[PDB]
Formats: C-alpha cells, structure tokens, sequence
C-alpha cells in the first residue's frame, strides 16, 4: 500500500492521473520523482522548468555542479540527484527530443531507467515540448517499465485521450 490517490490502473504496474506533477510531488513526497531532463540538466521549461521552479532553483544549482563534475548525460540515460522539497530523490531521465532530431527508438532505453526503482512518480517521457506522441510514449512505458509507475498528466484533454485510446 502506498499514498498515491485517484489513479486509473492501466496494467499490473502502470497507473495514471490528470495532475500537476509538481503539486502531486509536494503532496505525496514520493521516494522518486522523475524529471523530463535534457542532457545538460538545463531545467528551462516543460516539466523540468516547473520542477526546478518549485525547488527555488536548488535543483538547477545541484545539476550544474553534477554536470561540471561528470559531463552531460546520454540521450536515453539518467542520473539520480536530490528530490529537494518534492521527493527523496529525483531521477533525471533524458528522453529523445523530437524537435532535435533524436531517434525515437531511444524512448525505450529512457524508460528502462525506471526499472531501477521500485515505485516512481513520473511524467510521460518525450511528451510535451520534447515533441513525441504522448500516446506512443504511454505504450512504450507500459511495454518497458516493470516497476510501479504513477504517471501524472498535466493536460486534462490529453489525459482523457490517453485513457480513452489505451489498449
Ligand atoms: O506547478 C506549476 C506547474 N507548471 C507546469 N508547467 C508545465 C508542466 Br508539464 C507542469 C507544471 N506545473
């Protein structure tokens, strides 16, 4: 039993809600919140900009130190950093950005990072400003993630379409 509330169950391990991931993180304080990161951990907009803003820029400060030490992530890769006031940990996951020409096949590799954590609150990777079809992202999520994932979808219209079209 966990504290996530109001999710629709899609499969044995995948759940979904029409919610702002920031507000959902602040309320649940999950062990792991997933950020829709880019390789530079520059949290400017989309989900990353919103998460970082909610940490009063502390996420960005931590991220800049991480990059200065380690260099950029790989597309499809991830790193675990602090969750600040939102969660115990933040799993920064880089899905391919379609508006950068990156191979959508890397979406499965991106979701594989979720399997290193027993429970996660997450957005749909590569959705929104990353330019991929959120319906396809949900399909890859369900077919790749085996751990317990709670998906927050900001847009109600999108949330309703994802549910109604789910196979
Ligand atoms: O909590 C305020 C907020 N702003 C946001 N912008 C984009 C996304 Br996705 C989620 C957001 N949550």
């Amino acid at each position: 039993v966990n504290s996530f509330s109001g999710y629709l169950k899609l499969t044995d391990n995948v759940y979904i809600k029409n919610a702002d991931i920031v507000e959902e993180a602040k309320k649940v304080k999950p062990t792991v919140v997933v950020n829709a990161a880019n390789v530079y951990l520059k949290h400017g907009g989309g989900v990353a900009g919103a998460l970082n803003k909610a940490t009063n820029n502390a996420m960005q400060v931590e991220s800049d130190d991480y990059i200065a030490t380690n260099g950029p992530l790989k597309v499809g890769g991830s790193c675990v950093l602090s969750g600040h006031n939102l969660a115990k940990h933040c799993l920064h996951v880089v899905g391919p950005n379609v508006n950068k020409g990156e191979d959508i096949q890397l979406l499965k590799s991106a979701y594989e990072n979720f399997n290193q954590h027993e429970v996660l609150l997450a957005p749909l990777l590569s959705a929104g400003i990353f330019g991929a079809d959120p319906i396809h992202s949900l399909r890859v999520c369900v077919d790749t993630v085996r751990t317990n994932v709670y998906l927050a979808v900001f847009d109600k219209n999108l949330y309703d379409k994802l549910v109604s079209s789910f196979l």
